[PDB]
């Protein structure tokens, strides 16, 4: 009777596990636009993907994982509200079973059908492992997906889930570029909060990019075809893999743009 997302094992449960559930810096947050407050001090964000190297494909039980090596600096986050150089370990998505709901952060309550993680750990912290041991051991590139123009470099990423089905298959996953995942615009907004998944360890700088990008129906629709059980299980679709705004406390989010 482990964690997930139905009614007997879902986010109102999981503090009986994981008590910092209820602690003082979690996510995701809704995101109001009128009370963020623009911060002049805040720099570009760096992204650096142009030497990424992606290896493998995961299906872990709650979300697909794209998973790059990270032995040495070649997808890096820099810049932003960030010190120091975080390495991509690899990027998901969470996701609804209706086009109205699947993102975790929420925007003006607002809700898009899906979020995109790019996960990324402090290399002074020498491994993904310790950094989330850290109050500033993660930082977590937020993507909102909304419904409508295909994202042709997404593609790849939807072709394969096919052969990832069930909770625990893997698939080679060699030469894909992350770049064509991001919005034009490197806008954003920040805050320091938790992963978003058990253990929920407060470790991440969040950067949420403002700008959504577009994707199909027909893309989404095959993320919805995924599991959660494992082969020759019941079948539970992999949908609703969200956990619900949290309460921000004593928290200011920060923007990068007027
Ligand atoms: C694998 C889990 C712990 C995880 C790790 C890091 C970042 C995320 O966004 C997320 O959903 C989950
Ligand atoms: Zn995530």
């Amino acid at each position: 009777h482990h964690w997930g997302y139905g009614k007997h094992n879902g986010p109102e449960h999981w503090h009986k596990d994981f008590p910092i559930a209820k602690g003082e810096r979690q996510s995701p947050v809704d995101i109001d636009t009128h009370t963020a407050k623009y911060d002049p001090s805040l720099k570009p964000l760096s992204v650096s993907y142009d030497q990424a190297t992606s290896l493998r494909i995961l299906n872990n039980g709650h979300a697909f994982n794209v998973e790059f090596d990270d032995s040495q600096d070649k997808a890096v986050l820099k810049g932003g509200p960030l010190d120091g150089t975080y390495r991509l370990i690899q990027f998901h998505f969470h996701w609804g079973s209706l086009d109205g709901q699947g993102s975790e952060h929420t925007v003006d309550k607002k809700k898009y059908a899906a979020e995109l993680h790019l996960v990324h750990w402090n290399t002074k912290y020498g491994d993904f492992g310790k950094a989330v041991q850290q109050p500033d051991g993660l930082a977590v590139l937020g993507i909102f997906l909304k419904v409508g123009s295909a994202k042709p470099g997404l593609q790849k990423v939807v072709d394969v889930l096919d052969s990832i089905k069930t909770k625990g298959k893997s698939a080679d996953f060699t030469n894909f570029d992350p770049r064509g995942l991001l919005p034009e615009s490197l806008d954003y907004w920040t805050y320091p909060g938790s992963l978003t998944t058990p253990p929920l360890l407060e470790c991440v700088t969040w950067i949420v990019l403002k700008e959504p990008i577009s994707v199909s129906s027909e893309q989404v629709l095959k993320f919805r075809k995924l599991n959660f059980n494992g082969e020759g299980e019941p079948e539970e679709l992999m949908v609703d893999n969200w956990r619900p705004a949290q309460p921000l406390k004593n928290r200011q989010i920060k923007a990068s743009f007027k």
